């Protein structure tokens, strides 16, 4: 602040200025004290030379000839030296005395001292400095736009040089001017009776010698400036390149500095060669990253990680991560987790320490740009079985995921078409069995054809994209389960007809209206589950009776109003979803559906229930829901295995006591109006709620 | 409180005033002494 800003030449100039100031003050003192001119009349055994002049005349003559004969510079020399020294001191001090640059200088001093003070600098070369990096970067952004301080210093040096040149130039001639003896011919005749006078003043020779010595000092002073001037104009201090810290410590950061910063760096290095080395550390970005890593390690403990451990959706021990800046090392200490969850974690690098977590088979990634290590990538290839990825602009997609041979189930949540998808080939995925895609792809990508040899389940749930080209689906010979949800086909695609190994068919939100392709479904004799969620179907063709393998039927949220009798010919159906439709009358043929266990007609227009429905004793779930039933048949007591009943929202008056016959159905599984439940006998409701 | 209220021109005026005061005191001293 007051000491570290002085190069050796600056200190020498300050000492020379101090010596010159002392000399000038001493000269002024002697001029005030003993600088007296003695004068005598000039022109005239040897006797005395009495002039019969009184003391008053002597003093008058001394004053007169002192004003007249004595040289002006000879008299002013002490004040002259004093003024020059004061001006030199002022122009030296104005560098720090100007507040506009003084604030920047003080800020630089504070930041350099704090950076040198931090032992973490030495640790990095081998706590609160992390926030000090912010001050470092603020200073480097704000002050590199300066360089005016360098110009001010150069101007001060130029002024000093010019002053020195002028001083030498005129003092060299003026020194010889002064003389010890002197003569004055003033017109004091007829006033003092004399005109010509020989005089002398004491200081002259001393002053002469003194002035000589003073000149020598100034000479050296000027030489000093020259050196600095040469140092100003030989090195071009506007740019500083370390090229030594980078080579030794092996850091490629901290490339260069601007004019002001290079100037300050040069000044500090000339003051102290190691202060620059200690101060340069906080410029490094990698050092900032490592300091953040250390602070995170201090912040994170294995206890916090184990507390956040939970059970995922697919039955695994998982550690959710929702907001992090990297990979804590303590996470690699906990090998019992089978899954890992990442949400909004950018700039992730996976080291070889992931090899510690042997018992890992699933990973969840939500908007994360992640890269792996070689050992990390090999471990992921040889160990991972399930993977979930969420990306928004394809930047969070890690390409190496396409090289994982042992992966079994993969989930993609992110648009691919934004119409060809920029999907990498799924050739290395030698064990992929289940695929899930959440994208906007318009035509099935060819990459899936590279995995159809062992692919068993491909899930594509677009947000409504029409699957115009489905030719690649015909290549899915090994595909046993296929879902085309919200593919906007509006008709049953011809490609699914080529999948004889298919077992479960889902066509959710395809808005199917004409379904006259059910005959083609007879070509597939493995169709046990058929799903048609959120379609515009109003009529069921008779061809559906010809699907022998049917076990489950789905018609929820459709335009079906009166359901056909032949729809009940598939006696092997166990799940029947008919809710949220216009169903009004349930045909008695439902009695032949003995194997049926599910039946939901919620939010429909059903007004009565046939008794044959109660012949299906295997029914364990019955969801009447919001219908127009006015009374419930007591034969529901015959359904001994019924476990769930949903008749709330209907027109029932009193629930029959035969509900007490329901062994598998309880109060929780019974969805009735509270008044309707109250209409039951006390014993029945006691048995349903508890064990009496 | 005593420093942040001084613009550069104010500081220059203060320094000029100090120099003028010193000059006046020195002049009074010399007038008493040798005038």
């Amino acid at each position: 602040a007051f000491r570290v800003l002085k190069p050796w030449w600056d200190v020498f100039t300050d000492y020379l200025s101090v010596a010159m100031l002392m000399i000038g003050v001493f000269g002024c003192t002697l001029q005030v004290m003993q600088d007296k001119i003695i004068c005598l009349p000039k022109r005239v055994e040897m006797k005395g030379l009495k002039t019969d002049l009184d003391l008053q005349q002597y003093s008058f003559i001394n004053q007169m000839c002192y004003e007249r004969a004595l040289h002006w510079y000879a008299k002013y020399f002490p004040y002259l030296v004093l003024i020059h020294t004061l001006v030199f001191m002022l122009c030296s001090n104005f560098w720090f005395k100007f507040p506009g640059s003084s604030s920047k200088i003080e800020h630089f001093i504070s930041i350099l001292g704090k950076c040198f003070d931090s032992p973490w600098t030495t640790r990095a070369l081998s706590e609160q400095a992390k926030a000090l990096f912010e001050k470092v970067k603020k200073f480097r952004l704000h002050v590199e736009e300066g360089d005016i301080l360098y110009a001010m210093y150069v101007r001060q040096t130029v002024l000093k040089v010019i002053k020195f040149l002028i001083i030498i130039a005129y003092n060299s001639a003026l020194v010889s001017k002064v003389q010890f003896t002197v003569d004055c011919n003033v017109d004091i005749q007829d006033m003092t009776g004399y005109k010509n006078f020989s005089c002398n003043h004491t200081m002259a020779h001393l002053f002469s010698k003194l002035s000589f010595c003073y000149l020598c000092f100034v000479s050296i002073y000027g030489l000093t400036c020259l050196y600095t001037l040469y140092w100003l104009f030989y090195r071009s201090l506007r740019e500083y390149s370390f090229e030594y810290v980078r080579q030794e410590t092996g850091i490629d950061d901290i490339p260069d500095v601007k004019n002001d910063f290079a100037f300050m760096l040069h000044m500090i290095d000339q003051y102290d060669p190691l202060y620059s080395k200690r101060f340069a550390v906080f410029l490094s970005e990698v050092s900032e990253n490592k300091l953040k890593q250390l602070n995170l390690n201090n912040e994170w403990t294995p206890d916090k990680l184990r507390q956040k451990l939970q059970t995922n959706a697919h039955n695994r021990l998982e550690l959710p991560l929702i907001m992090l800046s990297g990979l804590p090392d303590t996470v690699f200490e906990i090998t019992e987790l089978q899954s890992l969850k990442l949400e909004i974690i950018k700039n992730v690098m996976i080291p070889a320490t992931i090899a510690q977590l042997d018992n890992l088979q699933e990973l969840c990634l939500h908007q994360c740009s992640v890269k792996i290590h070689s050992a990390a990538l090999s471990f992921l290839k040889e160990n991972l079985k399930v993977l979930s990825v969420k990306f928004d602009d394809m930047r969070e997609l890690p390409p190496w995921m396409y090289g994982l041979r042992n992966l079994e189930e993969l989930y993609l949540v992110g648009s691919l078409s934004h119409k060809n998808v920029t999907l990498e080939s799924l050739r290395d995925l030698k064990s992929l069995k289940i695929l899930s895609i959440k994208s906007n792809v318009s035509k099935i990508p060819q990459a899936v054809v590279d995995v159809s040899s062992h692919l068993q389940k491909m899930c594509v749930h677009n947000d409504g994209t029409k699957l115009v080209m489905l030719n690649n689906l015909k290549k899915m010979t090994n595909l046993t389960e296929l879902e085309l949800v919200h593919c906007d086909l509006e008709r049953i695609p011809h490609a699914v007809f080529s999948l004889l190994s298919l077992q479960e068919l889902d066509l959710k939100e395809n808005n199917l209206k004409s379904i006259e392709e059910i005959v083609s479904f007879q070509h597939l004799r493995k169709l046990t589950v058929l799903k048609l969620w959120y379609n515009s179907i109003a009529y069921i063709p008779e061809h559906i009776k010809k699907l022998t393998s049917l076990e489950r039927l789905f018609f929820s949220h459709n335009k079906v109003e009166v359901l056909p009798s032949h729809l009940f010919l598939c006696n092997k159906i166990r799940y029947l979803d008919l809710s949220y439709n216009d169903i009004r009358f349930i045909p008695p043929e439902i009695g032949v559906l003995q194997s049926l266990q599910y039946f939901s007609i919620t939010c429909n227009k059903v007004e009565s229930l046939p008794d044959e429905l109660y012949f299906c004793k295997k029914l364990k779930t019955l969801k009447i829901g919001k219908n127009s039933l006015s009374v419930l048949s007591p034969k529901i007591g015959n359904l001994l295995f019924l476990s769930y009943l949903d008749i709330k929202g209907n027109h029932f008056e009193v629930l029959p006591p035969e509900l007490g016959d329901c062994r598998a159905l309880k109060r929780a599984r019974l969805v009735v109006e509270d008044a309707l439940f109250e209409t039951l006998p006390s014993d029945v409701r006691e048995q349903m709620k508890a064990d009496a």
